[PDB]
């Protein structure tokens, strides 16, 4: 039969094993470990799988070399700005948690020491500020905080300055040997939608912004830094309103009455700055991201099934009490290969409803109560949808209606298959687990005796999808009536593998013929003991339900026109 | 059989607990918690229930319970009847209590990856072991007795929060004697989930 | 790994290290740079406002010395902006809407940026045509690729379409103008990849009284951006329009007396 | 015996002062190949009096840990299924003869208790669990190696 072998590849086993056991290696990534300095935590922390990294974005982005300013109460509260203007921001690098704030401009004051200022809790245990800490080749400003004040109301603007004309420190032609200076001269524009820091649109410049106007702020800033001992100083030199523009980019004089009235009360000053530096150590004292592998191995075993037998009087031949020997074989083939497989499929559908919910993905190793070893190579995914063909089909003429319904259903199938390939990541799993070639995900379509002839007649918009292969499975059983079940199948493999949807656990059994004088009678009997089971791996499946199929064909449904509020009712 | 499935699929060799009402009552859960249900094998109908966990030693004999009236008429329990290669927990029950209200759920842990008696080689040579540790989840729109919602988990299910119960169950079975035992080691909730697949702390106001 | 026994089981071969490096560098940093450039262009240039050449000092790109700055954004509502008459022709109509919109964006950008004049001025003896580079997610391109009867994806313009699995660019279409045939930095390019090779150094460390072998890679690379031109368009509510049919916006002429 | 909730992390429990002074231990700190039960502490109660018997159950045939054929590849299990006895001249607290069992010892009788202790241990991070699952008196033995009935007047 086609259906049972379509979803469950036959895997034959000799009668000398009680089952089969699988071994799979997983390669996983994780930062920092217990050790014995704290022996921290029972059952430790979680470890991530690397394959999840292909789909996620904070999985690999790590920074430990960054030299970000750090607050220490009562130590460096003088070098930072007064926190009464802006509260300290929290940042995380490595496993340290600490608060940061913008370094301030000083004119006549002493310079600071960036190298020392950025000591974080991880460093302190590892050793406080040794010789070989050397700043990287490039150091640049990232944000500048200017205070645009209108009538006593203060709005702070964290202007992103890392990306601009000139913010990269330049080596000097002379003076000392490592003195790198900052010679910063440009105008910073405040766009009509340039938001205030910490969200919220700029409520002060609205008057110019409502007219679509913009202001040009030129900035006059200089600085110097030493790249050997971490010392340097930076000072702001000038900052004022330079130019104002219109929507056409044409210079507008500041002497116009409207713009002058709008600019009355405008004073702009620079508060502080933040500076990016990376500690290029040649010896280095960081632990990167530790890489390991673990092995999860599973035990699968195969039992027997209840017996079947025919009894007949032991003196005669019969086609009455026993037709030939084929009857038991046919009954057994039904027993095995149809009802049990269909029941397994439906029970998996119910189970996936119970666990995964409707149409929601889960991360890798998100659940282990699910059966199947395939759970380590792909996000679990189960989704269902129904099509009310009576209320959804398009009708133009009475002649092409079957073509229209065929197109609708095939488009729905394409939608589900493509979105499954998008959300699961199965495609990359096929790309990786096999390397000899990149086969297209081979799709199988199983359903009852009803639907298939409404899927393939002629006029297929797209077969099941471009570059997609399909196999159509048909079965007469009732409880599969008026449904479509689809999944992902490998047609080129025979052995157990996490990318099979199912494997039919099969061991041969042979007829048992001999006399038993039991119950104090004599008769000939033929004992049949089937021993098989269905084992399924991949936790991915999609199902489609159809209703009102009869209703649409025998009753016209056309043109649900959507009047769009032209007859006055707002 | 070509059209309907139930015209076939007969059981006649599966061992199922049978109530004798006075001869083996001690090894079942009391009938004051869950009423017995009637099931049919062959032509014989009888009562069945769930084997109580062995909270304190006193293992059970499996063949002492599996005498159906068909087996009673067949004479004495045959001395050579041996267990099959597979014995597993077909059904696990849980009782959740809040304010004195008791509800029972039926968790179908059949066919799960860690719920099959495996051969153990430390003791004797026909001993099967069970070693059950996993997280049994509860359906956000199912799992009451066969599905659907409940009367004690509304607050999580209406927002759609999913509960994972960690289970520690150990067991042993002898496939020549019929002696075996099963004990619950630990059972509690650990984590709470939602659509996003990220857990929520057990200290948040709504979950708490 | 332990520095007394080789272990190819806990640590795989060098290939796992190299591929982790390759993924991190060559995907995530590039995506960060692209999206941040989009955001900063949004912040500075407003929306859909051309600027006079070399009048927007304060944003990188020597390209501003040849081309007016320009950034515009658009939104496609497939559910409310699609036309159907028959279920068998819905996907072609979806393709029609999306391709027509992208063509309109390309033409408007070329109109208001004057990229053709800059292109012909920069290179002499040849008059190439502007090349459109388009990136997107893993689900959309086959709704751009032709199916039976459909027109070119941009008339008279050659193009490239890219695939990415990362989940920022889901239902996103990002495009701009680039030069395919040049390998040295030009003011007309979108950007260049500054790259400095790293060699592996493997040796032992004694950290907090340790004995273990350590493997280190220090990457040296930096992404720079040149052309201050880009168009960002997103498509929303697609699967609903595919599953749920919409049809026939109808405007009454109010001949039923109301006006 | 921790039964519910958290297990125990052994590596946490072995943080000796010298180990504090020395910093941190090396990578992949692994447990011993075998894990053994060096003592089992049982309590006997008769009428309200509790006496502790420190039974050194080491070297008995089933005090060794072995690897599991499921779960992780480092999880080792413990199944300790045997009979423990308390005798007249066997080493016990308050002498070889204790106060609560003096009556049986004078009659030359030694009691046998069936103990059924199972557990789990991992040798990668030091976490593991163990539970006492069954322990009671089963058989009583005389000075002649034959089991005496529990219903008999003297032993009962």
């Amino acid at each position: 039969h086609e259906f049972a072998e379509l979803f469950y590849r036959t895997y034959i086993v000799t009668p000398d094993q009680a089952g089969f056991q699988l071994s799979i290696r997983r390669n996983l990534v994780w930062e920092g470990w217990t050790g014995e300095g704290l022996s921290g935590e029972k059952q430790e922390i979680s470890k991530r799988n690397i394959l999840q990294g292909l789909l996620d974005y904070t999985t690999l982005e790590t920074n430990s070399t960054e030299l970000i300013p750090v607050i220490q109460s009562g130590e460096n509260d003088e070098q930072f700005i007064d926190p009464s203007v802006l509260p300290a921001q929290t940042v995380k690098q490595g496993k340290d948690t600490f608060d940061t704030n913008f370094l301030k401009f000083s004119e006549n004051g002493e310079g600071f020491n960036l190298l020392m200022l950025a000591q974080t809790p991880s460093r302190l245990k590892k050793g406080s500020m040794t010789f070989t800490d050397s700043l990287d080749s490039r150091i640049a400003l990232k944000q500048l905080l200017i205070s645009v004040t209108k009538g006593g109301t203060t709005e702070l603007f964290a202007l992103d300055v890392n990306r601009d004309q000139y913010a990269a420190y330049t080596a000097t032609r002379e003076y000392n040997f490592r003195l790198m200076q900052l010679k910063f001269h440009t105008s910073l524009g405040l766009g009509e939608e340039s938001t205030t820091v910490a969200g919220a649109e700029s409520a002060l410049l609205k008057d110019l912004f409502d007219l679509g106007y913009r202001i040009e702020l030129d900035v006059k800033v200089d600085g110097e830094m030493n790249v050997e001992n971490g010392n340097g100083d930076t000072s702001l030199r000038a900052l004022r309103l330079a130019r104002v523009f219109d929507k056409e980019g044409k210079e507008i004089a500041l002497t116009d009455s409207r713009v002058s009235a709008a600019l009355s009360g405008l004073t702009v000053t620079g508060v502080g700055y933040s500076l990016e530096a990376r500690l290029t150590n040649i010896n280095q004292l960081e632990m990167g991201l530790l890489i390991d592998s673990d092995v999860q191995k599973q035990g699968f075993m195969i039992p027997t099934l209840p017996p079947l037998v025919i009894v007949k009087p032991a003196m005669v031949e019969d086609d009455k009490t026993y037709p030939r020997l084929e009857a038991l074989t046919t009954a057994y083939r039904i027993q095995q290969m149809r009802n049990n497989a269909v029941t397994t499929l439906l029970n998996r559908a119910d189970t996936l409803k119970s666990y995964l919910g409707v149409g929601v993905p889960h991360p890798i190793e998100s659940n282990l109560g699910l059966e199947g070893v395939g759970q380590y190579y792909v996000r679990p995914y189960y989704n269902e949808a129904t099509i009310d063909v009576l209320n959804d089909l398009n009708n133009l003429t009475s002649a092409a209606k079957q073509t229209d319904i065929q197109g609708l259903i095939v488009s729905k199938i394409n939608e589900m298959v493509y979105t499954a390939d998008q959300l699961t990541g199965y495609t990359a799993a096929l790309e990786a687990a096999f390397s000899g070639r990149s086969p297209k995900p081979h799709v199988a379509i199983g359903t009852d005796m009803r639907l298939p002839q409404y899927i393939q007649i002629n006029g297929d918009d797209r077969t099941v999808g471009i570059g997609y292969d399909y196999t159509i499975a048909r079965i007469s059983d009732l409880r599969m009536k008026d449904k479509i079940v689809m999944t992902f199948i490998l047609p080129n493999e025979s052995e157990p593998h996490p990318l099979q949807h199912g494997v039919l656990g099969f061991i041969p059994e042979y007829l048992v013929d001999f006399n038993m004088i039991r119950n104090q009678r004599i008769g000939r009997e033929i004992r049949l003991t089937p021993r098989y089971r269905y084992f399924n791996f991949l936790p991915i499946m999609l199902v489609i339900n159809v209703i009102n199929l009869e209703e649409a064909i025998a009753q016209r449904t056309a043109l649900d026109v959507n009047e769009t509020q032209v007859t006055p009712a707002s």
